[PDB]
């Protein structure tokens, strides 16, 4: 028993994490099979961030302006191309510690591992939700940048996260490792903000049947409700709506636990218009909705890799 | 900015974890060198485990009864002892993915990452604090233990933690690696119970400093306070004494912040008599004494390995 937001074992992409180092600018490196991946400001200088035209800075550069550094061996750069704002710098050098892996782009509301690295060395992991509004409530300094967000399934690394930037209110944006952003961001030193947040609903339904599991069941009434009726009580207290998609996606959980889906989205109804009243749910006295349906059947089955 | 709850990078403890096969009971281990560490109750049948005699039935086992599963490799035992409640497993290989390792007796208060396994694969990671009560708030299924829990300081792994069982209160205990419990706890299935626990008041007091980091200031008073007050109030709510060995250890975050650390105990003792008001402190209604100071400072720093 017990519930714990787990990250994924980062030894798969521990191997991976190179230094990549552009004149003075210096940030971490995704290194699989001989091309290393990184954010395309580690060609900026601090000035050039405020406005840059990264096709023309990377006109200036060369293979041998890139020193990337695999541990304490430094890895030639053999060929350098810019994908969106991911910068492809082909090596000589194959990693053999390249484990299988996929590039995939993650939905808003789906959670993955980040580890946090700096100067190539990883440095923590931990679990993130992609928010609505195409953010991470990351913890990242300066030189963290590089650091991606992963899944691993069985054997495969589903890379989905590579971290670029930090928003005012203190929350991160970034990339799929094609270098596209999430979300209505640049990677331009300019004025943005994360749009409104809302709830990954599914995933509170989710963490109650984790609640439910490891013997938390003081919030399940009597009732039950309607997919209609629950979407318009919650959508005031800025719940994404629930989909017939997310009911049938939570059917492990609900078959698991003999609750229906619609009963559970009674207890949650009841628990969105009377609050907790002083008590916690997993020890939590707010609603978490960063775990998935996924994340509570492999805590709570214990799927390994 | 951000702050998450961290774990180590978990890849040189993966590289360590081994399925030890007793009959029919199987569990992970830890193998380091040619040593494979796992619990002692590997040995027992579901009904030994209500009262073992362990000394007795490893008498009966020989070299060749235990079955030691490194991935698909099977680990060939020479040789086997029980330190306390470990048992020690000699193999005729050693461990090529060894790391520097110590042996650790972690104090109440300090943290370290768990790596959950089952069947020696790595299944998760996350953080836990050693409760005063001798317990962990982990999250562990049937299978998980021989589990281990550590520290990462530059490239030496620190041990600190092998999970053994869990109470009825839904949290955890274990042994250190030369297999002495933390806490008054048996390796028998039989009526145990944790101790009343209490807060970590140094990791309340590192948290809040994290918070003020980030920028969460509103809970910061114009007031300073004595040692003695402070912890005169601070008891009535289950808090710790809080030593001058605590003040010293936050020195770091007191002079990076510029907040005296009693200057500090004087916010924290307005939160504890007047609660939160509703608010959130690094987004969380409670105060979190799972971070140590030097977590915050970990985190807050980005010291990588
Ligand atoms: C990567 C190394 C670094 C990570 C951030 C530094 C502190 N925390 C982080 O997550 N990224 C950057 O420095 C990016 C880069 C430059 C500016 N930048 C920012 O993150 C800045 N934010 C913004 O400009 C915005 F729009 F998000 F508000 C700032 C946090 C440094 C002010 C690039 C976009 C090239
Ligand atoms: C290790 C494989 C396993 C881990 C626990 C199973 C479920 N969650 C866990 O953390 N340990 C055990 O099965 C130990 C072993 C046997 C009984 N046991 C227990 O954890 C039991 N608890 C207790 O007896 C006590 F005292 F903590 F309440 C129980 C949770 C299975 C009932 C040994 C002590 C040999």
């Amino acid at each position: 028993s017990g519930f714990r937001k787990m990250a994924f074992p980062s030894g798969k992409v521990e191997g991976c994490m190179v230094q990549v180092t552009c004149g003075t600018t210096t940030l971490n490196g995704l290194w699989l099979d001989d091309v290393v991946y990184c954010p395309r400001h580690v060609i900026c200088t601090s000035e050039d961030m405020l406005n840059p035209n990264y096709e023309d800075l990377l006109i200036r550069k060369s293979n041998h302006n890139f020193l990337v550094q695999a541990g304490n061996v430094q890895l030639r750069v053999i060929g350098h191309s810019m994908q969106n704002c991911v910068l492809k710098l082909k090596v000589d050098t194959a990693n053999p510690k390249t484990p299988k892996y996929k590039f995939v782009r993650i939905q808003p509301g789906q959670t993955f591992s980040v580890l946090a690295c700096y100067n190539g060395s990883p440095s923590g992991v931990y679990q993130c939700a992609m928010r609505p509004n195409f953010t991470i409530k990351g913890s990242f300094l300066n030189g963290s940048c590089g650091s991606v967000g992963f899944n691993i399934d069985y054997d495969c690394v589903s890379f989905c996260y590579m971290h670029h930037m930090e928003l005012p209110t203190g929350v991160h944006a970034g990339t799929d490792l094609e270098g596209n952003f999430y979300g209505p961001f640049v990677d331009r030193q300019t004025a943005q903000a994360a749009g409104t947040d809302t709830t990954i609903t599914v995933n509170v339904l989710a963490w109650l049947y984790a609640a439910v599991i490891n013997g938390d069941r003081w919030f399940l009434n009597r009732f039950t409700t309607t997919l209609n009726d629950f979407n318009l009580v919650a959508m005031k207290y800025n719940y994404e709506p629930l989909t017939q998609d997310h009911v049938d996606i939570l059917g492990p959980l609900s078959a698991q636990t003999g609750i229906a889906v619609l009963d559970m989205c009674a207890s949650l109804k009841e628990l969105l218009q009377n609050g907790m009243n002083g008590r916690t749910i997993l020890g939590s006295a707010l609603l978490e909705d960063e775990f998935t349906p996924f994340d509570v059947v492999r805590q709570c089955s214990g799927v390994t890799f």
